[PDB]
Protein backbone atom coordinates (compact mmCIF):
# COMPACT_ATOMS: atom_id res chain seq x y z
CA UNK A 1 0.00 0.00 0.00
CA UNK A 2 2.83 2.27 0.98
CA UNK A 3 0.95 3.93 3.19
CA UNK A 4 3.84 6.07 4.10
CA UNK A 5 5.57 6.57 1.05
CA UNK A 6 2.24 8.00 -0.94
CA UNK A 7 2.41 11.24 0.96
CA UNK A 8 5.90 11.81 -0.22
CA UNK A 9 7.11 13.81 -3.67
CA UNK A 10 8.20 10.60 -4.87
CA UNK A 11 7.13 8.73 -8.01
CA UNK A 12 4.19 6.40 -7.83
CA UNK A 13 4.74 2.83 -8.51
CA UNK A 14 2.96 3.01 -12.11
CA UNK A 15 4.59 5.85 -12.63
CA UNK A 16 7.50 6.27 -16.08
CA UNK A 17 8.46 9.61 -17.61
CA UNK A 18 9.78 10.56 -20.50
CA UNK A 19 13.36 10.57 -21.24
CA UNK A 20 13.62 14.55 -21.61
CA UNK A 21 11.94 15.13 -17.87
CA UNK A 22 14.40 15.49 -15.52
CA UNK A 23 12.72 18.00 -12.71
CA UNK A 24 11.33 18.27 -9.30
CA UNK A 25 7.91 17.12 -8.08
CA UNK A 26 7.33 19.63 -6.07
CA UNK A 27 9.75 23.67 -7.03
CA UNK A 28 9.54 26.95 -5.56
CA UNK A 29 10.47 25.57 -1.98
CA UNK A 30 11.10 28.29 0.88
CA UNK A 31 13.53 27.57 3.93
CA UNK A 32 11.33 30.33 5.84
CA UNK A 33 8.34 27.63 5.67
CA UNK A 34 10.37 24.57 6.97
CA UNK A 35 8.49 23.66 10.33
CA UNK A 36 11.05 24.40 13.08
CA UNK A 37 10.02 21.66 15.70
CA UNK A 38 11.00 18.37 15.76
CA UNK A 39 8.82 15.50 14.62
CA UNK A 40 7.01 13.91 17.87
CA UNK A 41 8.10 10.70 19.03
CA UNK A 42 6.27 8.07 20.91
CA UNK A 43 6.20 8.69 24.63
CA UNK A 44 9.35 7.68 26.48
CA UNK A 45 12.09 8.32 23.06
CA UNK A 46 13.79 11.60 22.53
CA UNK A 47 16.11 13.10 19.82
CA UNK A 48 19.78 12.68 20.32
CA UNK A 49 22.58 14.47 18.56
CA UNK A 50 25.22 12.51 17.47
CA UNK A 51 28.90 13.33 17.85
CA UNK A 52 30.45 10.95 14.83
CA UNK A 53 33.97 12.57 16.22
CA UNK A 54 33.44 11.22 19.77
CA UNK A 55 34.99 8.21 20.06
CA UNK A 56 31.95 7.41 22.60
CA UNK A 57 29.00 8.58 20.52
CA UNK A 58 30.09 6.80 17.69
CA UNK A 59 30.87 3.82 19.25
CA UNK A 60 26.89 4.10 20.39
CA UNK A 61 26.53 4.50 16.70
CA UNK A 62 28.57 1.17 15.68
CA UNK A 63 26.84 -1.34 18.22
CA UNK A 64 23.67 -0.26 17.56
CA UNK A 65 24.32 -1.00 13.47
CA UNK A 66 26.56 -4.39 14.79
CA UNK A 67 23.08 -5.83 16.55
CA UNK A 68 20.59 -4.21 14.42
CA UNK A 69 21.52 -3.72 10.52
CA UNK A 70 20.79 -5.03 7.20
CA UNK A 71 20.81 -9.09 7.11
CA UNK A 72 20.45 -10.91 3.77
CA UNK A 73 17.32 -12.11 2.80
CA UNK A 74 18.85 -16.43 3.83
CA UNK A 75 19.51 -14.00 7.79
CA UNK A 76 23.51 -15.33 7.10
CA UNK A 77 24.90 -12.23 7.14
CA UNK A 78 24.65 -8.86 9.04
CA UNK A 79 26.36 -6.15 7.69
CA UNK A 80 28.94 -4.74 10.05
CA UNK A 81 30.54 -1.03 9.20
CA UNK A 82 33.25 -0.31 11.48
CA UNK A 83 33.43 2.57 14.07
CA UNK A 84 36.26 4.13 12.08
CA UNK A 85 34.42 3.45 8.46
CA UNK A 86 31.80 5.73 10.37
CA UNK A 87 33.92 8.82 11.37
CA UNK A 88 34.50 8.35 7.49
CA UNK A 89 30.93 8.21 5.82
CA UNK A 90 29.49 10.43 7.76
CA UNK A 91 32.57 13.68 8.05
CA UNK A 92 32.78 14.66 4.51
CA UNK A 93 33.22 18.01 3.42
CA UNK A 94 30.38 20.45 4.86
CA UNK A 95 29.31 17.51 6.85
CA UNK A 96 26.05 18.89 8.96
CA UNK A 97 26.63 17.02 12.97
CA UNK A 98 22.67 18.07 12.98
CA UNK A 99 22.25 15.51 10.25
CA UNK A 100 23.59 12.61 12.20
CA UNK A 101 20.44 12.14 14.50
CA UNK A 102 19.33 9.64 17.15
CA UNK A 103 16.44 8.28 18.85
CA UNK A 104 17.14 7.42 22.87
CA UNK A 105 14.76 5.29 24.93
CA UNK A 106 14.98 7.62 27.72
CA UNK A 107 14.42 4.97 30.58
CA UNK A 108 17.56 3.51 29.99
CA UNK A 109 19.37 6.23 27.74
CA UNK A 110 20.15 3.98 25.06
CA UNK A 111 20.37 4.57 21.48
CA UNK A 112 17.46 2.86 19.48
CA UNK A 113 17.70 4.25 16.32
CA UNK A 114 19.78 6.30 13.77
CA UNK A 115 19.16 8.18 10.34
CA UNK A 116 22.36 10.19 8.82
CA UNK A 117 22.90 12.41 5.57
CA UNK A 118 25.55 14.23 4.10
CA UNK A 119 25.64 17.10 1.28
CA UNK A 120 26.98 15.84 -2.17
CA UNK A 121 26.02 17.66 -5.62
CA UNK A 122 24.38 15.00 -8.07
CA UNK A 123 24.74 15.13 -11.43
CA UNK A 124 21.31 13.37 -12.42
CA UNK A 125 20.36 13.26 -16.66
CA UNK A 126 23.18 16.21 -17.11
CA UNK A 127 21.60 18.50 -14.12
CA UNK A 128 23.65 19.43 -10.91
CA UNK A 129 22.00 19.34 -7.59
CA UNK A 130 22.97 19.88 -4.34
CA UNK A 131 21.40 16.82 -2.49
CA UNK A 132 21.64 14.86 0.61
CA UNK A 133 22.60 11.30 0.62
CA UNK A 134 20.79 9.35 3.14
CA UNK A 135 22.40 6.29 5.03
CA UNK A 136 22.18 4.08 7.92
CA UNK A 137 18.79 4.20 8.71
CA UNK A 138 18.26 1.90 11.38
CA UNK A 139 15.83 0.95 14.02
CA UNK A 140 16.24 -1.86 16.95
CA UNK A 141 15.14 -5.09 16.05
CA UNK A 142 12.66 -4.78 19.46
CA UNK A 143 10.85 -1.86 17.89
CA UNK A 144 10.71 -2.72 14.64
CA UNK A 145 7.18 -2.41 12.80
CA UNK A 146 6.07 0.69 15.14
CA UNK A 147 6.10 3.36 12.22
CA UNK A 148 9.66 4.60 13.92
CA UNK A 149 11.15 5.06 10.52
CA UNK A 150 8.89 7.45 8.90
CA UNK A 151 9.25 9.75 11.75
CA UNK A 152 13.23 9.34 11.16
CA UNK A 153 12.75 10.01 7.63
CA UNK A 154 10.40 12.79 8.22
CA UNK A 155 12.72 14.81 10.99
CA UNK A 156 15.92 14.23 8.63
CA UNK A 157 14.16 15.36 5.65
CA UNK A 158 12.92 18.91 7.88
CA UNK A 159 16.72 19.45 9.22
CA UNK A 160 17.79 19.07 5.73
CA UNK A 161 15.30 21.19 3.92
CA UNK A 162 16.43 24.06 6.63
CA UNK A 163 19.75 23.87 4.69
CA UNK A 164 17.67 24.82 1.29
CA UNK A 165 18.14 20.98 0.34
CA UNK A 166 15.65 19.73 -1.33
CA UNK A 167 16.24 16.21 -2.63
CA UNK A 168 18.11 13.40 -1.60
CA UNK A 169 19.83 10.19 -2.91
CA UNK A 170 19.64 6.97 -1.33
CA UNK A 171 19.75 3.03 -1.94
CA UNK A 172 18.40 -0.12 -0.15
CA UNK A 173 17.54 -3.67 -1.28
CA UNK A 174 14.07 -3.46 -1.01
CA UNK A 175 12.07 -1.94 -3.32
CA UNK A 176 9.96 1.01 -2.55
CA UNK A 177 8.26 3.84 -4.82
CA UNK A 178 10.17 4.11 -7.14
CA UNK A 179 13.81 3.12 -8.32
CA UNK A 180 15.72 5.24 -10.73
CA UNK A 181 17.84 2.50 -11.62
CA UNK A 182 18.64 -1.07 -9.70
CA UNK A 183 22.20 -3.04 -9.97
CA UNK A 184 22.58 -7.01 -9.13
CA UNK A 185 25.55 -7.43 -6.68
CA UNK A 186 27.95 -10.24 -7.84
CA UNK A 187 31.02 -11.58 -5.91
CA UNK A 188 34.52 -12.81 -6.55
CA UNK A 189 35.48 -15.53 -3.90
CA UNK A 190 39.16 -15.21 -2.37
CA UNK A 191 39.02 -17.68 0.60
CA UNK A 192 36.49 -19.98 -1.12
CA UNK A 193 37.63 -22.35 1.76
CA UNK A 194 36.07 -20.18 4.18
CA UNK A 195 33.12 -19.47 1.83
CA UNK A 196 32.08 -23.05 1.63
CA UNK A 197 32.43 -23.82 5.95
CA UNK A 198 30.15 -21.04 6.34
CA UNK A 199 27.52 -22.57 3.75
CA UNK A 200 27.41 -19.93 1.56
CA UNK A 201 29.40 -21.01 -1.88
CA UNK A 202 28.62 -24.40 -3.04
CA UNK A 203 30.46 -27.66 -4.03
CA UNK A 204 29.70 -31.06 -6.24
CA UNK A 205 31.55 -33.65 -8.23
CA UNK A 206 32.41 -32.29 -10.93
CA UNK A 207 33.53 -29.14 -8.38
CA UNK A 208 35.78 -30.65 -5.10
CA UNK A 209 36.94 -28.81 -3.05
CA UNK A 210 41.01 -28.98 -4.45
CA UNK A 211 39.29 -27.94 -7.60
CA UNK A 212 37.08 -25.68 -5.99
CA UNK A 213 40.67 -23.69 -4.35
CA UNK A 214 42.20 -23.91 -7.52
CA UNK A 215 39.79 -22.38 -9.88
CA UNK A 216 39.78 -19.18 -7.71
CA UNK A 217 43.79 -19.24 -7.73
CA UNK A 218 45.38 -15.80 -8.27
CA UNK A 219 48.51 -14.88 -9.79
CA UNK A 220 50.57 -12.43 -7.16
CA UNK A 221 51.72 -10.26 -10.06
CA UNK A 222 49.78 -7.00 -10.66
CA UNK A 223 49.26 -6.32 -14.87
CA UNK A 224 49.77 -2.82 -14.04
CA UNK A 225 53.27 -3.20 -12.19
CA UNK A 226 53.63 0.46 -10.60
CA UNK A 227 50.02 0.32 -9.16
CA UNK A 228 50.46 1.73 -5.56
CA UNK A 229 48.54 3.20 -2.79
CA UNK A 230 47.48 6.73 -3.18
CA UNK A 231 49.09 9.49 -1.65
CA UNK A 232 48.59 12.85 -0.73
CA UNK A 233 50.43 14.31 -4.02
CA UNK A 234 47.97 12.63 -6.08
CA UNK A 235 44.73 14.34 -5.24
CA UNK A 236 45.04 16.54 -8.39
CA UNK A 237 45.42 14.00 -11.02
CA UNK A 238 42.41 11.18 -8.98
CA UNK A 239 40.25 14.47 -9.30
CA UNK A 240 41.17 14.88 -12.90
CA UNK A 241 41.06 11.62 -13.89
CA UNK A 242 37.66 10.51 -12.02
CA UNK A 243 36.01 14.00 -12.54
CA UNK A 244 36.53 13.54 -16.69
CA UNK A 245 35.26 9.56 -16.49
CA UNK A 246 32.40 10.40 -14.24
CA UNK A 247 30.78 12.98 -16.67
CA UNK A 248 29.32 9.86 -19.48
CA UNK A 249 27.18 8.35 -17.03
CA UNK A 250 23.42 9.48 -16.15
CA UNK A 251 23.63 9.46 -12.45
CA UNK A 252 27.00 10.26 -10.58
CA UNK A 253 28.32 12.36 -7.67
CA UNK A 254 30.57 16.13 -9.15
CA UNK A 255 33.82 15.84 -6.54
CA UNK A 256 35.90 18.79 -5.68
CA UNK A 257 39.38 18.38 -5.23
CA UNK A 258 38.29 18.05 -1.46
CA UNK A 259 36.17 15.56 -2.05
CA UNK A 260 38.73 13.86 -3.62
CA UNK A 261 40.92 14.06 -0.94
CA UNK A 262 38.36 13.09 1.95
CA UNK A 263 37.04 9.94 -0.59
CA UNK A 264 39.94 8.31 -1.41
CA UNK A 265 43.02 8.81 0.92
CA UNK A 266 43.61 5.64 1.88
CA UNK A 267 42.62 4.28 5.50
CA UNK A 268 43.42 1.21 6.70
CA UNK A 269 40.32 -0.82 7.13
CA UNK A 270 38.41 1.39 5.80
CA UNK A 271 39.03 2.74 2.15
CA UNK A 272 42.26 1.29 -0.31
CA UNK A 273 42.97 3.66 -3.35
CA UNK A 274 45.80 2.61 -6.14
CA UNK A 275 47.47 4.52 -8.58
CA UNK A 276 49.54 4.86 -11.52
CA UNK A 277 51.36 7.62 -11.96
CA UNK A 278 53.73 8.39 -15.39
CA UNK A 279 55.83 11.51 -15.54
CA UNK A 280 53.36 13.00 -12.81
CA UNK A 281 50.32 11.82 -14.17
CA UNK A 282 47.58 9.71 -12.46
CA UNK A 283 46.76 7.03 -15.28
CA UNK A 284 44.59 4.63 -14.18
CA UNK A 285 43.11 4.48 -9.97
CA UNK A 286 41.04 1.34 -8.34
CA UNK A 287 39.09 2.06 -5.26
CA UNK A 288 37.57 -0.38 -2.86
CA UNK A 289 36.17 -0.02 0.77
CA UNK A 290 35.96 -2.92 3.70
CA UNK A 291 32.87 -3.81 4.84
CA UNK A 292 32.88 -7.00 6.90
CA UNK A 293 30.16 -8.77 8.01
CA UNK A 294 29.15 -10.40 11.01
CA UNK A 295 28.63 -14.23 10.05
CA UNK A 296 25.92 -15.15 12.22
CA UNK A 297 25.61 -18.45 14.36
CA UNK A 298 29.04 -19.94 12.48
CA UNK A 299 30.60 -21.63 15.41
CA UNK A 300 33.95 -20.99 13.53
CA UNK A 301 33.81 -17.89 11.88
CA UNK A 302 32.34 -14.97 13.20
CA UNK A 303 33.44 -12.31 10.50
CA UNK A 304 33.65 -12.82 6.61
CA UNK A 305 36.24 -9.48 5.45
CA UNK A 306 34.64 -7.84 2.35
CA UNK A 307 35.99 -5.75 -0.42
CA UNK A 308 33.19 -3.30 -2.43
CA UNK A 309 34.55 -2.10 -5.24
CA UNK A 310 34.07 1.60 -5.84
CA UNK A 311 36.04 3.92 -8.28
CA UNK A 312 37.89 2.35 -11.08
CA UNK A 313 39.89 4.15 -14.33
CA UNK A 314 41.75 2.35 -17.12
CA UNK A 315 43.90 4.39 -19.48
CA UNK A 316 46.60 2.31 -20.02
CA UNK A 317 45.13 -0.89 -20.22
CA UNK A 318 42.27 -3.28 -20.49
CA UNK A 319 39.01 -2.67 -17.99
CA UNK A 320 39.46 -6.57 -17.19
CA UNK A 321 43.31 -6.34 -16.85
CA UNK A 322 42.46 -3.69 -14.22
CA UNK A 323 39.94 -4.97 -12.41
CA UNK A 324 41.91 -8.25 -11.70
CA UNK A 325 44.31 -6.46 -10.10
CA UNK A 326 41.89 -4.86 -8.23
CA UNK A 327 41.14 -8.48 -7.27
CA UNK A 328 44.64 -8.62 -6.33
CA UNK A 329 45.11 -5.85 -4.00
CA UNK A 330 42.17 -7.12 -1.83
CA UNK A 331 43.59 -10.49 -1.51
CA UNK A 332 46.56 -9.00 -0.59
CA UNK A 333 45.13 -6.62 1.98
CA UNK A 334 43.49 -9.83 3.37
CA UNK A 335 39.60 -9.89 1.83
CA UNK A 336 37.63 -13.09 1.85
CA UNK A 337 35.29 -11.77 -0.94
CA UNK A 338 35.24 -9.04 -3.53
CA UNK A 339 32.13 -7.75 -4.60
CA UNK A 340 30.45 -5.20 -7.31
CA UNK A 341 27.29 -3.65 -8.46
CA UNK A 342 26.44 -4.35 -12.16
CA UNK A 343 27.52 -0.37 -12.41
CA UNK A 344 29.40 1.72 -15.10
CA UNK A 345 32.01 -0.87 -16.96
CA UNK A 346 31.61 -3.32 -14.11
CA UNK A 347 29.48 -5.88 -15.85
CA UNK A 348 31.33 -6.44 -19.01
CA UNK A 349 34.32 -8.65 -16.75
CA UNK A 350 32.21 -10.19 -14.70
CA UNK A 351 32.06 -13.88 -16.99
CA UNK A 352 35.57 -13.96 -17.56
CA UNK A 353 37.07 -12.87 -13.94
CA UNK A 354 34.91 -15.52 -12.21
CA UNK A 355 32.35 -13.18 -10.44
CA UNK A 356 29.10 -15.42 -9.22
CA UNK A 357 25.58 -13.42 -9.35
CA UNK A 358 24.59 -12.90 -6.04
CA UNK A 359 20.94 -13.38 -4.75
CA UNK A 360 20.23 -9.75 -4.56
CA UNK A 361 20.17 -6.07 -5.80
CA UNK A 362 20.23 -2.90 -4.71
CA UNK A 363 17.86 -0.21 -5.70
CA UNK A 364 18.56 3.58 -6.19
CA UNK A 365 16.05 6.29 -5.05
CA UNK A 366 15.92 10.29 -5.56
CA UNK A 367 14.24 11.89 -3.23
CA UNK A 368 11.71 14.96 -4.85
CA UNK A 369 12.95 14.13 -8.44
CA UNK A 370 11.41 13.13 -11.61
CA UNK A 371 12.95 11.84 -14.17
CA UNK A 372 13.24 8.46 -16.88
CA UNK A 373 14.67 5.55 -15.01
CA UNK A 374 17.64 3.81 -16.78
CA UNK A 375 19.78 0.46 -17.09
CA UNK A 376 22.41 0.53 -14.77
CA UNK A 377 25.50 0.28 -16.78
CA UNK A 378 24.36 4.24 -17.08
CA UNK A 379 24.96 4.54 -12.90
CA UNK A 380 27.81 6.17 -12.05
CA UNK A 381 27.87 6.57 -7.97
CA UNK A 382 28.14 3.98 -5.66
CA UNK A 383 26.93 4.73 -2.27
CA UNK A 384 28.57 3.11 1.10
C1 LIG B 1 15.14 16.41 0.77
C2 LIG B 1 15.78 15.55 1.88
C3 LIG B 1 15.08 14.17 1.80
C4 LIG B 1 15.68 13.26 2.87
C5 LIG B 1 15.15 11.84 3.04
C6 LIG B 1 15.09 11.07 1.71
C7 LIG B 1 14.46 9.66 1.90
C8 LIG B 1 15.37 8.77 2.82
C9 LIG B 1 14.63 7.42 3.02
C10 LIG B 1 15.41 6.48 3.95
C11 LIG B 1 16.64 5.90 3.17
C12 LIG B 1 17.53 4.99 4.00
C13 LIG B 1 18.68 4.36 3.11
C14 LIG B 1 19.53 3.43 3.99
O1 LIG B 1 19.69 3.65 5.20
C15 LIG B 1 20.18 2.19 3.30
S1 LIG B 1 18.95 0.86 3.16
C16 LIG B 1 19.16 0.03 4.81
C17 LIG B 1 18.03 0.47 5.76
N1 LIG B 1 18.29 -0.15 7.08
C18 LIG B 1 18.01 -1.41 7.31
O2 LIG B 1 17.49 -2.14 6.45
C19 LIG B 1 18.38 -1.73 8.74
C20 LIG B 1 17.56 -3.01 9.26
N2 LIG B 1 16.15 -2.59 9.33
C21 LIG B 1 15.65 -1.63 10.12
O3 LIG B 1 16.37 -1.01 10.91
C22 LIG B 1 14.19 -1.33 9.97
O4 LIG B 1 13.52 -2.41 9.32
C23 LIG B 1 13.95 -0.03 9.18
C24 LIG B 1 14.46 1.15 10.03
C25 LIG B 1 14.60 -0.15 7.77
C26 LIG B 1 12.48 0.08 8.96
O5 LIG B 1 11.81 0.17 10.22
P1 LIG B 1 10.60 -0.81 10.53
O6 LIG B 1 10.44 -0.84 11.97
O7 LIG B 1 10.72 -2.02 9.70
O8 LIG B 1 9.30 -0.13 9.80
P2 LIG B 1 8.40 1.07 10.33
O9 LIG B 1 9.14 1.92 11.30
O10 LIG B 1 7.11 0.48 10.76
O11 LIG B 1 8.17 1.91 9.01
C27 LIG B 1 7.73 1.20 7.85
C28 LIG B 1 7.82 2.22 6.71
O12 LIG B 1 9.22 2.30 6.44
C29 LIG B 1 9.44 2.05 5.02
N3 LIG B 1 10.78 1.48 4.85
C30 LIG B 1 11.20 0.24 5.17
N4 LIG B 1 12.50 0.12 4.84
C31 LIG B 1 12.91 1.30 4.29
C32 LIG B 1 14.11 1.73 3.74
N5 LIG B 1 15.21 0.95 3.67
N6 LIG B 1 14.16 2.99 3.25
C33 LIG B 1 13.09 3.77 3.32
N7 LIG B 1 11.91 3.40 3.80
C34 LIG B 1 11.80 2.16 4.30
C35 LIG B 1 8.39 0.96 4.74
O13 LIG B 1 8.24 0.82 3.31
C36 LIG B 1 7.20 1.61 5.43
O14 LIG B 1 6.62 2.67 4.77
P3 LIG B 1 5.31 2.34 3.78
O15 LIG B 1 4.07 2.10 4.62
O16 LIG B 1 5.03 3.56 2.91
O17 LIG B 1 5.50 1.06 2.92
C1 LIG C 1 29.95 -13.41 0.12
C2 LIG C 1 29.27 -12.38 -0.76
C3 LIG C 1 28.87 -11.14 0.04
C4 LIG C 1 27.41 -11.07 0.29
C5 LIG C 1 26.83 -10.39 1.52
C6 LIG C 1 27.45 -10.36 2.80
C7 LIG C 1 28.81 -10.95 3.19
N1 LIG C 1 26.80 -9.71 3.79
C8 LIG C 1 25.58 -9.16 3.59
C9 LIG C 1 24.98 -8.58 4.72
C10 LIG C 1 23.76 -7.97 4.50
C11 LIG C 1 23.08 -8.01 3.28
O1 LIG C 1 21.84 -7.40 3.13
C12 LIG C 1 21.08 -7.67 1.91
C13 LIG C 1 23.67 -8.59 2.17
C14 LIG C 1 24.94 -9.18 2.36
C15 LIG C 1 25.58 -9.81 1.29
S1 LIG C 1 24.93 -9.73 -0.32
C16 LIG C 1 24.83 -8.00 -0.71
C17 LIG C 1 26.16 -7.27 -0.48
C18 LIG C 1 27.12 -7.73 -1.49
N2 LIG C 1 27.89 -8.04 -2.33
CL1 LIG D 1 3.40 14.38 9.50
MG1 LIG E 1 9.33 0.95 14.00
Amino acid sequence: DYKFWYTQPVPKINDEFNESVNEPFISDNKVEDVRKDEYKLPPGYSWYVCDVKDEKDRSEIYTLLTDNYVEDDDNIFRFNYSAEFLLWALTSPNYLKTWHIGVKYDASNKLIGFISAIPTDICIHKRTIKMAEVNFLCVHKTLRSKRLAPVLIKEITRRINLENIWQAIYTAGVYLPKPVSDARYYHRSINVKKLIEIGFSSLNSRLTMSRAIKLYRVEDTLNIKNMRLMKKKDVEGVHKLLGSYLEQFNLYAVFTKEEIAHWFLPIENVIYTYVNEENGKIKDMISFYSLPSQILGNDKYSTLNAAYSFYNVTTTATFKQLMQDAILLAKRNNFDVFNALEVMQNKSVFEDLKFGEGDGSLKYYLYNWKCASFAPAHVGIVLL
